[PDB]
């Protein structure tokens, strides 16, 4: 596939998010499927179109197997890759630290030759502090399955079409 979502999970939601991110661009033929616990950091080299998903665990932590290959990464070429970001986190536990991860991952991918895409709206949540927020919005998609599990659906169905433009799909 021309776009290569690799994601990280400790308790399935981030995957469940991305296997539903690929099922609404189109499948197999479109988006692999890729969990970083099984990559070495060279297999992102295989694409030019990147989806990063992440959850954020601890208290603004990465997942593990994303902590685990953090330092790995400055040696993949983002060189001018277009790179997408999603991930799952809990808006009332973790008010102060509401997406943290996939902004630490947004913020050292970017500063490695990237341009980030998929911007999106902070309008739709209610938390105080997140790294994943530049200018009064999140740098990717932020899913929340512990308070709106019921827009999970329509804000992918919406940001995949948003990406597919920023693609070039
Ligand atoms: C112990 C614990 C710590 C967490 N820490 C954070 C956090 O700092 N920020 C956040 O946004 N969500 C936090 N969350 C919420 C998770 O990111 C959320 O439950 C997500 O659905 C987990 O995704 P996963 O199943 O892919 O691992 C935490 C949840 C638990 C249980």
């Amino acid at each position: 596939a021309k776009i290569g979502l690799f994601y990280g999970t400790q308790t399935g939601v981030t995957q469940t998010i991305a296997e539903s991110i690929q099922q609404e661009f189109g499948g197999e033929s479109i988006v692999d499927l890729n969990d970083i616990a099984n990559a070495d950091a060279s297999d992102l080299n295989a694409y030019d179109y990147l989806i990063i998903g992440c959850p954020t665990w601890g208290v603004g932590e990465l997942q593990s197997d994303w902590e685990g290959i953090y330092d790995d990464l400055d040696s993949v070429n983002f060189q001018g890759k277009k790179v997408a970001y999603f991930g799952a986190g809990d808006q009332v536990g973790y008010s102060d630290n509401f997406q943290d991860a996939m902004g630490i991952l947004e913020e050292k991918i970017s500063s490695l030759g990237s341009q980030t895409v998929g911007y999106w709206p902070i309008e739709g949540y209610d938390f105080n502090e997140s790294k994943a927020v530049r200018n009064n919005q999140f740098v990717g998609l932020a899913i929340d399955e512990d308070n709106q599990p019921d827009l999970t659906k329509n804000r992918i169905k919406t940001w995949v079409s948003q990406l597919k433009s920023e693609f070039g799909l």
